[PDB]
């Protein structure tokens, strides 16, 4: 096969090649300076050669802490190129997060700035892997891991061949090639990012580095994609609401987009049909990601289309080629098809494990022989074989004598057409009375009132599982990893 994807196991011997079969074309790009393929490739063994120099060795955990920009794409290659993982570093972790995370991974050597109070002492700071700019021109193997990412917190090594299973899996949905112009926009700490940046070179694409005047507002961003002739854009349904209404209200042209490609959160049709109205569904073409850390990157896509602006439901749609599937009840056997049952995921794409964590993983990833990863999430099976998205699997609760799905009431307030989030949980009204209540966010442009989403509800669902309040929230506050923060929202009531 002539395909570099097809015909490497190890990310290092894929970049290796994709750069030096056409070293000119650009790689990186940060404002105007351009970055090419081959300077690149140059400069990350350079920085290679100093992370050898600090004792990082094949098999090592590096921890990275840096924002998403050259030097972070650096001196990510040239971790991999050591044979050794990244343990990326958010730059919002609370400082406790931080040195569990340097703890648990056992990370013996930073690239990047420490955190105050940073318990690593073998540093190779930012501005050294700049001074490795411009010089001159062992490798990891297939079950090497390529990075540890923290969810929750639990470490989650993933394999480099973990990473070109999704890589080879991605084709089967998307059209993309070398011409393509990729933004880098997310924390190095979320896998969002991985897929940003191997999207990008798996293909001998372009990542643009989103620059630092522009991380603040929607209409920095658009600036910035539009000048910068960005073709495809991943994003948080949450950005997506943004990133519309300025779309439109700027007068902005979004059509140099090839692809908006959506994960992290449920996505309904409410959040896509003011972008589907003034743009339609094909430049870009907007496509649903499902999928989890724990199952590198991502499972499922939807391409949106007419057919789900008309639902209220959310659609994850069909899972990549690597995955096996079942949908799970209680009692540990398969649901029957259109019943809702817990996502459980085996292939090629599964991380080995927890990080140190042998219970878990044995629970989490259990045999049956196939080995599967149990999602802890509920979906539910469309007569064609695409999933429906319901919810997580741990939102069943005790209150005033039932057993209560907050997942299924969650689920029905999306469906009203002027909601785009909400979340349900349990307060107390007087001493001894505790309720359901919702917070819920209004769709840009609507107001709905509570008796209005009260009217709502009690078409879809019981008495025993109606919300006793609404609460609109200009968003709802949500945790590190990017979760909804249930205990910051009910500090919100
Ligand atoms: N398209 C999506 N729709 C609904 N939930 C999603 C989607 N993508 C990711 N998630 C949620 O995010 C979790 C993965 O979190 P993370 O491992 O941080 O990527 C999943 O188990 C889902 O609960």
């Amino acid at each position: 096969t002539s395909d570099p994807i097809a015909r490497n196991s190890d990310l290092v011997s894929l970049f290796r090649e994709v750069a030096a079969t056409a070293p000119e074309r650009t790689a990186l790009s940060a404002e105007d300076d351009r970055i090419s393929y081959g300077r690149l490739d140059a400069w990350s063994d350079a920085v290679a050669r100093t992370l050898l120099a600090e004792g990082v060795r094949p098999g090592d955990r590096v921890a990275l802490r840096m924002s998403p920009g050259a030097e972070a794409i650096v001196a990510i290659l040239a971790i991999l190129k050591c044979g050794a993982a990244y343990v990326p570093v958010d730059l919002r972790n609370p400082v406790s997060r931080s040195d569990f995370i340097l703890a648990d991974s056992g990370a013996s050597a930073l690239i990047g700035e420490p955190h105050e109070g940073c318990a690593v002492t073998r540093v190779v700071r930012t501005a050294a892997v700049a001074e490795c700019k411009d010089a001159e021109p062992p490798g990891p193997g297939a079950e090497d891991m390529a990075y540890v990412i923290y969810t929750s917190p639990k470490g989650v090594p993933v394999r480099h061949a973990n990473v070109l299973a999704l890589l080879a899996g991605a084709p089967s949905v998307f059209d993309f090639s070398g011409d393509d112009r990729w933004l880098l926009f997310h924390s190095l700490s979320f896998d969002f990012s991985v897929w940003e940046i191997w999207g990008a070179f798996s293909t001998g694409a372009e990542l643009v580095v989103l620059p630092h005047w522009a991380a603040r507002t929607p209409e920095q961003y658009l600036a910035v994609i539009i000048d910068r002739g960005v073709t495809v854009i991943n994003q948080t349904p949450t950005a997506f609401l943004a990133l519309t209404e300025a779309a439109v209200r700027g007068g902005r042209d979004v059509s140099g987009l090839r692809y908006v490609i959506f994960g992290g959160e449920k996505l309904t049709a409410p959040m896509l049909r003011p972008w589907a109205k003034a743009f339609g569904l094909d430049r870009p073409r907007l496509v649903n990601g499902y999928g989890i850390t724990e199952t590198t990157v991502f499972t499922t896509f939807e391409e949106i289309t007419e057919a789900y602006l008309a639902q209220d439901a959310s659609i994850i749609g069909r899972a990549l080629p690597s995955f096996g599937t079942r949908v799970v009840g209680d009692d540990g056997r398969d649901v029957a098809p259109g019943e809702t049952g817990e996502l459980w995921l085996s292939g090629a794409q599964l991380a080995e494990g927890y990080l140190r964590r042998p219970e878990l993983t044995a629970e989490k990833f259990p045999e049956v022989s196939v080995r599967y990863y149990r999602t802890g999430d509920l979906v539910s099976e469309l007569p064609d074989g695409r999933f429906a998205y319901e919810g997580r699997a741990d939102l069943q609760i005790k209150l005033r004598g039932y057993r209560i799905e907050l997942s299924d009431i969650e689920t029905a307030v999306r469906r009203h057409d002027d909601v785009v989030d909400a979340v349900v949980t349990v307060r107390e009204f007087k001493p001894g009375d505790l309720r359901l209540v919702c917070a819920y966010v209004a769709r840009e442009g609507s107001a709905t009132t509570a008796r209005e989403l009260r009217n709502h509800i009690k078409t879809l669902l019981p008495a025993y599982m109606h919300p006793a309040r609404y609460l609109p929230l200009p968003g709802l506050p949500r945790t590190v990893n990017g979760k909804v923060d249930r205990a910051a929202v009910a500090r919100s009531w």
